[PDB]
C-alpha cells in the first residue's frame, strides 16, 4: 500500500475497535477528534460541528441490536462504512414495515416521524455513519 | 496488505470505483427497490467543469455525493448560496480555501482522510487536490 491507502487503512481500523487513532480552525473537525462513548450498549462518535451530533459515526458489535427509535427534528441518513446492516422502518401513515438490507456505501433516508430500527446482518463489526440535517 | 475478507474486498471494491481505477461496480442488493435506500451500486459520475460528481439519488436529489479529483486538480471557487455543506475525505488529501461572510482572511486548511470541514452558507470556497493521485471526497449538504 502507498501512503494513502495507508492512511485510509488506519482510519477504518480505528472506527472498527481494532487500531489506534490517526490547525485551530473551527470549521475543521480532525478525524484525530473522533472519540468513542458507549451509550445504550452502541459506540457513537460525533465530528466536533456547530451544532452538536450532526455527523457521526455508530459501532456495532456483530449481530448487536439497536432498539426502535425514531427521527425527530432533523431528517436521517444512515449510510454505511463498513460491513452490513438491516433496517426496519415504519414510515407514518403505513402499517408494514420495510426492510432493508445495506452494504459499504449503501444509504437509507429516514423521513421524520419514520419508526427504524437497526441490526449489524454480520458476526463482525459494521460501523455506520449517522447523517443529520 | 494482510488477505482480505469478504467486507474488505467490498470496502475495496467500493473505494476503487470511487477512485476510478476500478471498473466494477459496487455490488447491488434486492433493496435497491425500496424507495428510500440509495444504493452505491446506482452511482454515476458525471464530469462538470473537469470534476467528476456523483450524487445518491435521494429524494431531494442533490444533498449526498462524492467529488472525484484528478491528481492536483482544482475545483474554481464557489459561494455556498443556499445550501451550507460538509466535506468529508473519503480518501487522499484535500487543500480547502474559505473566505466566511463578514471576515477578510482567506483561511486555509489541509485535509486527509476522515478530515471534515463545516462550510456556512455564504461562504466562499475552493478545493484543491493536494497529491499526485486521483483524491475523492463526500460531500454532504444541509
Amino acid at each position: 500500500r502507498d501512503e494513502q491507502e495507508e492512511a485510509s487503512t488506519k482510519l477504518m481500523q480505528w472506527l472498527r475497535g481494532v487500531g489506534d487513532a490517526p490547525d485551530e480552525n473551527a470549521s475543521v473537525s480532525s478525524a484525530n477528534e473522533l472519540i468513542f462513548c458507549q451509550v445504550d450498549g452502541i459506540d457513537y462518535a460525533f465530528y466536533n460541528t456547530k451544532e452538536k451530533a450532526m455527523l457521526g459515526y455508530m459501532r456495532f458489535k456483530p449481530y448487536q441490536k439497536r432498539s426502535m427509535k425514531q427521527a425527530k427534528v432533523h431528517p436521517l441518513k444512515l449510510l454505511v462504512q463498513f460491513g452490513e446492516f438491516n433496517v426496519e422502518t415504519l414510515a407514518v401513515g403505513e402499517e408494514k414495515e420495510v426492510h432493508s438490507v445495506l452494504r459499504v456505501g449503501d444509504m437509507i433516508e429516514i423521513d421524520r416521524g419514520t419508526r427504524y430500527s437497526i441490526q449489524n446482518a454480520i458476526d463482525k463489526v459494521s460501523v455506520l455513519m449517522c447523517i443529520r440535517s
